[PDB]
C-alpha cells in the first residue's frame, strides 16, 4: 500500500509545515508537524490541561471505538527548542493520505509548554526519526513509518517541501515526476537516532567549491539551515549590509539585498538553495531588516539540514534495513 498527503507551511515565513492526519474510528482529522528530528506521536487532547490548550484541534479517545489505553505507559519529551510535554498512551487507527496502521501508539498530552498553547496551528506532532528516540516507557513504542513499512510497497518516504507553498509527503513509493534528474543516495548513520549523514561540502553563490565533511541531520521540524560558524561566516561574508546581531539572534541582512546561492554537497551532486530560500523574511513587519536562513549551529551542538534546505530539494527517507537518504534537484 501506499499513502500521499498534502503539507502547508503554517505561516507567511514558512516556519513549519503541518500536514492532516486521521486518528480514531470514525477519524478525527488532526494538523500535526512530521518531525525526522524526533520519534514521538504526540497530540493535544481531552486529557490536555484545559488552560493549556489555544484554538488546537483535540483528540478524544473516549470518542474513539478502537482506541486502548496503554496501560502504565507514560511519556516525556523536550525538544532543541526548550519546548517539552508529557502524558501518557492508546494505541488506535492512525491514517496519513490513505495509508492505514492500525494499533500505532498515540500519545497523550496532559500537559504542553508554553510555545505549544502560543501555536494555534499545530495539534501535536508526528516524529519519522529512527525508534530509539522515541520517549515512551517502559518500552519504546515504533514510529509510524516503522509500523508502515510491513505493508508499504517500498520501504521509503518522500518529503517535498514546496517553498511558500503546499508540497507532499508519500509513503511507500517515488514519485519520478517530482523531481528532476536522477537521486542520489548518501549513507545514514542511525548510532544518534536521527537521519545523520555527512555532506561533501559547499559553495557561496558562482564561487569554488570546497570539500570539507560536514556531519548534520535531516530534520523537517526545523526552520532554518545549522551550519559550522565558519561556513557560515563565508557565505555571509558576500552579503554586504550583513552582520551578526546578538539582540536579534543571528546573521540580519537588509531585505533589499538580493542574497547568493548556497550550495551543498550530497556525495558527487550539488543541491543549490536559492538565495531567496535564505531571506527569512523580515525581522519585524515593515522593518527594513530581514532574517539569515543560514545561522551558526555552535550552540545547539550539531548542524541541522532544516526546512531551508530540504525545499529546494526532492528528498528520500529510505528506510531499509541499513538506511539511505536520497536528495534530488526539483
Amino acid at each position: 500500500s501506499t499513502g500521499s498527503a498534502t503539507t502547508t507551511p503554517i505561516d507567511s515565513l514558512d516556519d513549519a509545515y503541518i500536514t492532516p492526519v486521521q486518528i480514531g474510528t470514525p477519524a478525527q482529522t488532526l494538523n500535526l508537524d512530521f518531525d525526522t528530528g524526533s520519534s514521538d506521536l504526540w497530540v493535544f487532547s481531552s486529557e490536555t490541561t484545559a488552560s493549556e490548550v489555544d484554538g488546537q484541534t483535540i483528540y478524544t479517545p473516549s470518542k474513539s471505538t478502537t482506541a486502548k489505553l496503554l496501560s502504565g505507559a507514560t511519556w516525556s519529551i523536550s525538544y532543541g527548542d526548550g519546548s517539552s510535554s508529557s502524558g501518557d498512551v492508546y494505541t488506535d487507527t492512525v491514517s496519513v493520505g490513505g495509508l492505514t496502521v492500525t494499533g500505532q501508539a498515540v500519545e497523550s498530552a496532559k500537559k504542553v509548554s508554553s510555545s505549544f498553547t502560543e501555536d494555534s496551528t499545530i495539534d501535536g506532532l508526528l516524529g519519522l526519526a529512527f525508534s530509539t528516540l522515541n520517549t515512551v516507557s517502559p518500552t519504546q513504542q515504533k514510529t509510524f513509518f516503522d509500523n508502515a513499512k510491513a505493508s508499504l510497497d517500498s520501504p521509503v518516504f518522500t518529503a517535498d517541501l514546496g517553498y511558500h507553498a503546499p508540497g507532499t509527503y508519500n509513503f511507500g513509493f517515488i514519485d519520478t515526476t517530482a523531481y528532476t534528474g536522477s537521486i542520489t543516495y548518501t549513507a545514514v548513520s542511525t548510532k544518534q537516532g536521527f537521519w545523520e549523514w555527512t555532506s561533501t561540502g559547499y559553495a557561496v553563490g558562482s564561487g569554488t567549491f570546497k570539500s570539507t565533511s560536514i556531519d548534520g541531520i535531516a530534520d523537517t521540524g526545523t526552520t532554518l539551515l545549522y551550519l559550522p560558524a565558519t561556513v557560515v561566516s563565508a557565505y555571509w561574508a558576500q552579503v554586504s549590509g550583513a552582520k551578526s546581531s546578538s539582540s536579534v539572534g543571528g546573521y540580519v541582512f537588509p531585505c533589499s539585498a538580493t542574497l547568493p546561492s548556497f550550495t551543498f554537497g550530497v556525495g558527487s551532486a550539488r543541491i543549490v538553495i536559492p538565495g531567496d530560500y535564505i531571506d527569512f523574511g523580515p525581522i519585524s513587519t515593515g522593518s527594513s531588516s530581514c532574517f539569515g536562513g543560514i545561522q551558526s549551529s555552535a550552540g545547539i551542538g550539531i548542524n541541522i539540514f532544516g526546512d531551508v534546505a530540504l525545499k529546494a530539494a526532492f528528498v528520500v527517507f529510505n528506510g531499509a534495513t541499513t538506511p539511505t537518504l536520497g536528495f534530488a534537484s526539483k
